[PDB]
């Protein structure tokens, strides 16, 4: 079958939920992020060049790499899920720039607090621009559905609660944006992403 | 027509140059970046809240953005032009792969260096980042064909090339990576990229 090679809490996190929520079958293998080994003892490099995960390995054994892809390639196993709108609709772009727009602008933004080596002058202009974006989550949440998408809740939403997960561990303030707060806690009371994150050992 | 909100030199260059190899009919307008108003002095942010460019405006009326979205957007308005791998090709979720890659990894490892207000404790480490990740281009283009998909040319060559022009800029030394420079040159010979950084006065 398929497999998901993940770090515990990591961004690898998101293709995993979305694994149950399609109820698709893989194995899950973990990865050492500091020895770049698998929990089998492979060497992870091997697997993705880049050394990071999540990286998803296919049935041809081919990989693949880059959260928001694997996302789109996993909801597309299932089309009949509704995970992401159908091909040839102009709503599925609208979610297409949700998963960029996550990428780039909001899980990219974590880097210097997960860096060891970070100055505080760059873990405070994180925090800015951080800022800044979750206001426009927090307005467009408040101009729609329950989720990114609306009344469709889709991948986009994985990605985005899975990194939103992080603050509270960085113990970073969300009060100032409740909507974001109540939604975190909308995605993380799905019984997929309950069954995710008890597998992941987060709870 | 559609309608294309860039900033000479910007990321924006990327759809700019996409536009014209696929021979699509556009506008391009001017954004201060600094002022967030159009050249006709319009408000921008009325047009992309996010405050950023590039943002592309259809018909409808309606605006996209995120470059590596508006790519794929303008790449299936001529499928027949072949910037992208046909739907339902295992080989399309390579070039989505090469586009979140470059959004997410090289992009965005570019912050510091465009903040006015950064330490250089993190342009430093944004370097070692930039380089890591070059390492990994260089070695895929030692593997591959002329562009990043191999033979055929497509819009995540022009957003690569279009991001990696910033370091003459920046000072950045390619040096230490000869096939990325070749590539470079490879893509700002194409007479629509010419066309392009004409256009936008960057020659
Ligand atoms: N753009 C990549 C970024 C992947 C990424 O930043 N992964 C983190 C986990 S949250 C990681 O494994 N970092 C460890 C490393 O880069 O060595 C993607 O979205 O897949
Ligand atoms: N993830 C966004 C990033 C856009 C972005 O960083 N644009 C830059 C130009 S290279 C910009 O207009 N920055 C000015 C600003 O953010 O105020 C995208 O790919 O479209």
């Amino acid at each position: 079958v398929m497999k998901l090679y993940y770090f515990p809490g990591a961004c690898s996190l998101a293709p995993h939920i979305v694994l149950r929520e399609a109820g698709l079958d893989f194995e899950l293998e973990n990865v050492d992020l500091g020895t770049k080994k698998t929990g089998s003892g492979a060497d992870f490099l091997q697997v993705n060049p880049k050394g990071y995960v999540p990286a998803l390995q296919l049935d041809d054994g081919q990989v693949l790499t880059e959260d928001q892809v694997i996302l789109q390639y996993l909801a597309d196993l299932k089309p009949e899920s509704g995970l992401m709108p159908p091909s040839g609709t102009f709503e599925r772009y609208r979610l297409l720039e949700w998963l960029a727009f996550i990428s780039t602008e909001i899980h990219k933004t974590f880097g210097p607090f997960w860096n060891p080596e970070s100055p505080e002058a760059s873990k405070q202009i994180a925090l800015g621009l951080l800022s800044r974006r979750l206001d426009y989550v927090e307005d467009r949440l408040e101009a729609g559905g329950p989720w990114l998408m609306g009344d469709r809740y889709s991948v986009a939403d994985a990605y985005l609660s899975t990194v939103l997960g992080w603050c509270e561990y960085l113990k970073i303030d969300l009060s100032k944006w409740p909507r974001i707060l109540a939604y975190l806690e909308r995605n993380q009371a799905r019984p997929a992403v309950q069954a995710a994150m008890k597998a992941e050992g987060l709870i």
